[PDB]
């Protein structure tokens, strides 16, 4: 009998009975709170018919309603779908029929336009109960009235821990459902509650969004795990967010550099104690007025990007903070993973050799929802394939290189980052696109550690990259300027 | 979905990332992780080639040694286990130990228990049909551990080992001993726990001065040290100037020591030159009197270094500490992750807040059972709770309070007692240093509350005194009929509380 996440929320309640859990706004909740909050939800999923192996979907933004449905589907054996709110239709739809949740708790806020639009492209189709969960509190088809039905009785239901209860969508276009295990999450809050010192008097902004990976390890889970206080804002707005740090005395946050910077003007010369707060993004941009971060976290590097990791390795799995100085740009893998560079024929590369990056372990997933032939051939031999990748340097460590999906038949990344290892260059694409440095300059012949065969014969130059509206790399927007096209 | 990390896999990873990095010393041997993974796929090798796979059991029936470490980790890439048995252990417990746990395979020491090993071999005559190896033989000992190992291969046995089975057995002591069944799975965990409540990483050097057949030296910080891929310094027996060397030669930041220990160290150092500055000092730092840097870590910052804590070796050690969860108002803090808690009454109905029940335990942490012991763990493990045998209570604050035992108990016509709930309220009162309490029969049905007390000696207090102290956290019914006072508690050989020499003494009998 392995802890499960039930186990974690009612040893809280024992162990401490009057500290904050959660906070949402005008929401505030200690552990005894939450847990019983946690048992009558879990009571009317039970009376709904949910139970090991069923399905929710939450559609809707941050919200700490997220962290009680996750807790009460644990205690059943069923799991939780966090999706993504700005789906349009076409996306949402297509979430909706491949997770096929028995329950879909939603949000009117901000999206009902598109969730009404994509209940009627369902149909008949449409065989889930909806709970509007930001509804007014006496709503019939709401959450807090699906929740407050229920008893406060916990289920005691012996669930294995190895089940999925967080349900990750990872997005070469299609997009499939990470399953996370209570195991996978319990591995990775432990690991990061050592690589933050993290413990019971951490107080956490859910300023990240819960969709995706990144504000569950730092510091959802392990705040969680550890009895800390975790705080939810709905938006990142610079001024609140401010105003939150001060009010909850916040000793960590998920904060990208331009609400940073938003925060420190808005800030300055008002005297408003931001101290408290250990900032482990570019810790200079706060200019002081916030603490610098000296966990190995932030120390090593990783809190900057010093690292590799997935989603379906549960985060950042390997870190310049397990094993100490790295020549290679991700460090090493911390503590329940094994990490192999195999290559095409499944054997192990040569150091320095690159290849696929492999992991068995722990923090290893269980697999995407609904994908018997792609899990099949990923998880050949005993080996997760991350579809990423890398090498070991001589001294152990290991380095990202990019994608192993990206292909050219007989891999770019390989050659991209080659590339990138030159003072003069800012970025590159290989499809040799590149954009310098504003101060260096150098011949393409310079440009022009790899095989005799794979260097490109030709390359352009570019004031930027072309890139999509979510600001990451566009491709085919440049596969048509110059000369892109017959692709394995 | 794939299996979960192994001790082999721990290993296996270790050579890959830290090529070079010191894992072992042990006197003059010196072993890299590479050249520790590859000794212990050779051992692996030549147990497989004896027959040893899943399931099967090897006895270390010796010291301290870099091989324990070899052969756990070689047992654990084959599916077996390695029970590290009491090396000071007589003639008739090391063959109930031998019978019992009953191993394919015996590592034995012939330094210093020689004879007693030659006694049990003779005692078990015929029945002793296990291959035995001695590890510190001549070493091209045909019968010797370095020889059997080298004609092992260089290959991994690559095996999908389940990280659940056993790996590690610790016989804990009635008088009955028991083997402690121990997972991948437990020692990970266990292991991962102690990293955060010491800081521990791969510039960690521990200098393995506790006993290895004990899970002291193991989460503080044997295991702990090998999964951040630090280095394991070694030492057979513990004596003062060896110790003080190898701090110094090592550069250990970590060592297990008590305080007499320490007190000796500190003597033998005195105006020496010799840099111990590099220990973090977390038994007794005062100790020390600045020689060593008393430890920032939550492990020493908590007093759970200095015993706040509770736990067992059936909990993969200690579990529950004031470094988890901050200021408590109980002695034990609160439990670790890994582990969930409840204090269950006789009818295993939970008790209220400050009532005095069994400590019983769920979670990763909790181990796999006893080693041959069906109907005991049946009854130990009743309701999906592993029952501790221990007493405790949960305080107003949500931490645990460790009281004693449940294993004596008193008659009672109401509800049989606790003489640990006693015990301990009367040691609060502070003039008191210890207090034993034993049962007078009184009837076929009960027995009378007989405290035995100690005082400290420069302390004053009546009969009276002590019983009207009891009133106000004990029952009624609960409360003593008598005190009587000794100069100190008797105790066996072993140093353990002589209860049926005081039974003896003041007249006790008549218990369950
Ligand atoms: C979110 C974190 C942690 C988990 C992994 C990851 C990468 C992520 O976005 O997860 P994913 O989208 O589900 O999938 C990951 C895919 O991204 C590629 N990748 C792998 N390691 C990478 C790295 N080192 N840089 C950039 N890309 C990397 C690779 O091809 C892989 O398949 C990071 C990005 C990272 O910049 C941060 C965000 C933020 C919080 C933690 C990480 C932080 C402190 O600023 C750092
Ligand atoms: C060894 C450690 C760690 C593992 C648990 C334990 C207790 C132990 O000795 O395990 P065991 O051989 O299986 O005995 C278990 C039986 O001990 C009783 N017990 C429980 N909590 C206790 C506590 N708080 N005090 C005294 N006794 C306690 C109870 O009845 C239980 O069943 C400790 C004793 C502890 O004094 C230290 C030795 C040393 C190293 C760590 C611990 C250190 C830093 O001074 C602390
Ligand atoms: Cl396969
Ligand atoms: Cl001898
Ligand atoms: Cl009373």
């Amino acid at each position: 009998q392995h802890t499960t996440i039930g186990d974690v929320l009612r040893e809280h309640r024992r162990s401490h009975p009057g500290r904050t859990a959660l906070v949402d706004g005008p929401v505030r909740l200690t552990w005894p709170e939450l847990d019983d909050r946690v048992n009558r939800l879990a009571g009317s999923l039970a009376a709904s018919g949910i139970g090991r192996g069923d399905r929710i979907m939450w559609l809707g933004q941050n919200s700490f309603r997220v962290y009680e449905l996750i807790a009460a589907a644990g205690k059943l054996g069923a799991m939780v779908c966090v999706g993504y709110w700005r789906w349009a239709p076409p996306e949402m739809e297509f979430a909706l029929r491949d997770f096929d949740p028995h329950l879909v708790v939603w949000q009117h806020q901000e999206i009902h336009e598109t969730v009404a639009r994509t209940r009627e492209a369902l149909g008949s189709d449409d065989t889930a109960r909806w709970l509007r969960h930001d509804s007014a509190p006496q709503d019939p088809d709401g959450y807090e009235a699906f929740l407050a039905a229920g008893g406060l009785a916990d289920p005691d239901l012996d669930i294995d821990p190895d089940s999925p209860v967080l349900v990750l969508y990872t997005a070469s276009g299609r997009q499939c459902g990470s399953l996370l295990s209570h195991t996978n999450l319990i591995a990775m809050a432990t690991a990061a509650a050592w690589l933050g010192d993290i413990d019971h008097t951490t107080a956490f902004l859910n300023s990240g969004p819960m969709f995706h990976i990144g504000n569950h390890q730092f510091w959802g889970m392990p705040t969680l795990l550890m009895a800390g206080k975790n705080v939810i804002v709905r938006r990142v707005v610079a001024e609140e967010v401010r105003d939150l740090l001060v009010a909850e005395e916040c000793t960590h946050a998920f904060l990208m550099p331009p609400t940073v910077a938003e925060i420190v003007r808005l800030n300055r010369d008002t005297g408003h104690d931001l101290s408290r707060l250990r900032a482990t993004v570019a810790p200079h941009l706060w200019e002081g007025m916030a603490t610098t971060d000296t966990s190995r976290f932030t120390r090593s590097g990783a809190a900057a990007g010093r690292g590799y990791g997935q989603t379906e390795l549960s985060g950042f799995a390997v870190t310049a903070a397990y094993g100490g100085p790295a020549a290679g740009n991700a460090g090493r893998p911390g503590p329940g993973l094994t990490v192999r560079v195999l290559d095409t024929a499944g054997r192990e590369c040569a150091v320095g050799e690159a290849g696929e990056i492999c992991a068995r372990g722990t923090v290893v997933h269980r697999g995407y929802w609904n994908r018997d032939e792609v899990n099949a051939h990923r998880f050949r031999s005993g080996w997760w394939h991350t579809t990423d990748l890398g090498r070991r340097e001589p001294d152990g460590s290991l380095t990202f290189l990019g994608t192993t999906t990206r292909m050219l038949k007989s891999f770019p990344a390989e050659v991209e980052n080659c590339i990138e290892q030159h003072p003069a260059v800012r970025e590159a694409a290989v499809i040799a696109v590149v954009v310098l440095e504003p101060d260096a300059g150098v011949s393409e012949q310079e440009i022009i550690r790899i095989a005799s065969y794979k260097k490109p014969k030709s390359v352009a130059f570019a004031a930027a990259l072309p890139r999509t509206v979510s600001g990451a790399r566009d491709y085919d927007a440049l596969d048509k300027e110059y000369g892109g096209g017959g692709y394995p």
